[PDB]
């Protein structure tokens, strides 16, 4: 049994403590009930976060045995370029895409998490993740990978729970009779969940398809869609040099989660990467989301644009294929298992190090920008190897064309005649060509 | 041999006659020299075109033997619904599309003009297609598969034709001393091809990468890029059913062309659906081009949103993996090839059917949108059946996602061994995880 759905009263409990009401009162709770709870908060960098050092205090508050703030900035920030440069994003509608950033998010805070619960030998996590979402089973695989001893308690499993905290009235009264008057946060029309690379936005009434962005009150950027709202145009260049984002506007970041933090800045002035889309859960249910990735989406449009000038279309076409294919077992919170690992170590090395050059933007509201200028030692892009003006230098002449033309007749026979087989089969209507049957 | 190098002298030549310099020349000479010229226009619903009637008639003055005006619009729309419903469109920058426009464009030219020569009893086409671009090929497999018999005359092949007619100035001249003041549209910094899916610009100023966008004056919609040009916002609604869009704003469509005539216009009042593309070309060489298609980008976002909101995730993967094939035989003039066929039947078949609902969007300049609304009859997506408030109706238990979650321990202990023997082979670094080696 690797779910407990009993309190392990008497036992060392972790908790990834986020410090809301929900794992306050059950740190308190599990106190009072005879278990013996550590506190876990991860410094992901959270937009909304003011104060991730108070986080810790206030677990003590509430009967932590101890309590730790486990930095993963800088670990995120690094799967998340990982999860660029192999493009692994999956959830897209019209090209608009999600960048993963829940996912990213919760394989960093699953292993890190779990590893210091490990090294302080707490060998069960009380995670609140609920029965019907993804999170639950992304960090479930993570934990287990992380320590193979690991249990996890679900709180929603024991009917002591479900009985004294069964709602957030119930817990914050719970709070109150421990001397504790918990303030919560203003009610929003939506559930949100952050970490540096992004923030998703859904349920409550995001659930509804006749609402959308224009009830979002955005946390990483600006609310481009109100047309009262200024947006200045702005120009940025981005350079990478082998697959790395290492500059801005000619500025040169030795710290990655330093460069990160201004990309969001000039991608957050223009509500730039914020799209909506309905995807498929883990347990095939649909679900949707507003999504926000200012950062991410200025470092994507550099490195996408980049790709094109250098890579031949075999390698851009398994790029793109791999991605999609990459973004789904990220998704599922396969991020670390081998056919995962062998789809992102493709891209890091022979398509991500040839990734050497600058993209200059103008960027105005939302997902309108410009391209101004692509700049790579890197570049196959060309024209003048493709110039004829000298035929001294000409690559090709007009007659090696003809020559590689006419290799094409036998196989163009061959289709003719399957299409006059496809007729005859009854799959094409007979004729400009035999036409598709509707 | 297919590719007659010298001008067939006292035969019938079948001249894809779009009444530029370069045509109207090259059937004046053709006349002049002893072959017989057929003029065939393509009614493509050009947006520069503003008298296809006039182009035969020129012909005719020219010294064509006969001169007719092909209508290609219902046509062409077809086949542009086709990709749409087949997501055929491989080249992308950042989700950016284009909507291989061009390659439609011949796809419907190349068949319908050589069927057009066929039944005339011509049965050789004197096609200037250039020796360092696609279209030569794209002619040259449509052409061979439409008729059989076919032979090309290649203008460019032919010294006596260089010689006279080696460049603009000479051409102009020519028509001159034949009693014909040809007058020449005003110069441009790009050369331009466009049907009613779409414009392409490319060539010149835009082979420079630091050029871009902001050099272009788009002909099927504004300049969203210039901050003085006034763009309203506009709510639009979409609805297909079985795939076909059938109505805008509420206003049924039985005529496809018409509809995607009113597309174009909502999408051009934005500039929706410009791109900025570096692809790779059919001889493996890149080029670089500026893209247009405003009503077939609005046709796509409301296609996408109901496939997301309608299928399952291996059925979304099907469609996007085959629409990336099917985009690249597209665009290499294979579109009525078997191996495209199946990709094409797949999704008007078991994808497209399925697509009947209404998308609500308000668009603002460029791609900067937002959507308002999505409905249909045949949406899976339903949070009410994920709803939990009532045990009664719930899909599932906190204990069912349990006993799920149990299922997946003996794979995951696969996974963590695995990493165990990937760090004594030297793949990765010794560890929360085992690490990939930079
Ligand atoms: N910054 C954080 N530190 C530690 N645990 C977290 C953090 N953010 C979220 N979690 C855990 O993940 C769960 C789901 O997060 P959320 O979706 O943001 O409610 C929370 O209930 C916590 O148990
Ligand atoms: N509307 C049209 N009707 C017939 N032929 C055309 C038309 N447009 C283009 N073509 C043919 O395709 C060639 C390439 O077109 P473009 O790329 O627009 O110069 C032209 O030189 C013509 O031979
Ligand atoms: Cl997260
Ligand atoms: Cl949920
Ligand atoms: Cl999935
Ligand atoms: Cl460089
Ligand atoms: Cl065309
Ligand atoms: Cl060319
Ligand atoms: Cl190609
Ligand atoms: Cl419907």
């Amino acid at each position: 049994t690797t779910i407990l759905p009993n309190l392990p009263t008497g036992q060392k409990v972790g908790i990834a403590f986020s410090g809301g009401l929900d794992t306050s009162a059950a740190l308190l709770w599990m106190r009072q009930k005879g278990a013996v709870p550590y506190a876990y908060t991860a410094n992901l960098g959270q937009p909304d976060e003011p104060d991730y050092d108070e986080i810790p205090r206030r677990a003590m508050q509430y009967g932590a045995e101890a309590a730790r703030l486990v930095d993963c900035r800088a670990q995120l920030v690094a799967e998340g370029i990982a999860a660029l440069q192999a493009g692994a994003f999956h959830i897209s509608t019209a090209g608009l895409t999600y960048f993963n950033t829940t996912p990213i998010g919760r394989a960093v805070t699953g292993t890190m998490l779990v590893a210091a619960m490990k090294e302080d030998g707490v060998n069960i996590w009380g995670d609140g993740s609920t029965f019907k979402g993804n999170d639950i089973e992304r960090f479930y695989r993570y934990g287990l990978l992380t320590n193979p001893d690991l249990k996890i308690y679900k709180p929603w499993l024991d009917q002591t729970f479900i009985d004294e905290l069964g709602g957030r009235a119930e817990m914050s009264e719970y709070m109150r009779q421990a001397g504790f008057d918990y303030k919560m946060s203003a009610e929003k029309a939506y559930s949100t969940d952050s970490n540096m690379l992004g923030a998703t936005h859904e349920a409550k009434d995001l659930e509804l398809l006749s609402a959308g962005i224009r009830i979002v009150q955005p946390i990483m950027g600006v609310a481009f869609w109100q047309d009262s709202v200024q947006i200045k145009a702005e120009e940025v260049t981005v350079r990478f040099e082998e697959g790395q984002p290492v500059a801005l506007n000619g500025v040169e970041y030795a710290d990655p989660v330093e460069l990160l933090l201004e990309a969001n800045r000039i991608g957050g002035r223009h509500g730039l990467g914020m799209s909506d889309q309905i995807e498929n859960r883990i347990i095939e249910a649909k679900s949707r989301g507003i999504y926000e990735a200012p950062g991410l989406a200025l470092l994507f449009i550099a490195y996408e644009r980049l790709v094109t000038g250098i890579h031949n279309e075999d390698t851009i076409e398994q790029y793109r294929e791999n991605g999609r294919k990459l973004g789904r077992l990220l998704y599922q919170g396969r991020w670390f298992d081998p056919q995962a690992i062998m789809l992102r170590e493709t891209a890091q090395r022979w398509v991500a190090r040839a990734i050497t050059g600058e993209v200059t933007l103008e960027l105005r509201r939302g997902n309108d920008y410009s391209l101004l200028n692509t700049e790579s030692a890197n570049l196959t892009y060309a024209p003048e190897r493709l110039s004829m003006e000298k035929v001294e230098n000409a690559p090709f002449t007009p007659a090696d064309r003809i020559g590689q033309l006419t290799m094409r007749n036998l196989d163009i026979v061959d289709t003719r005649e399957k299409l006059f087989t496809y007729v005859k089969t009854g799959l094409l209507a007979p004729s400009a060509l035999p036409q598709i049957k509707d």
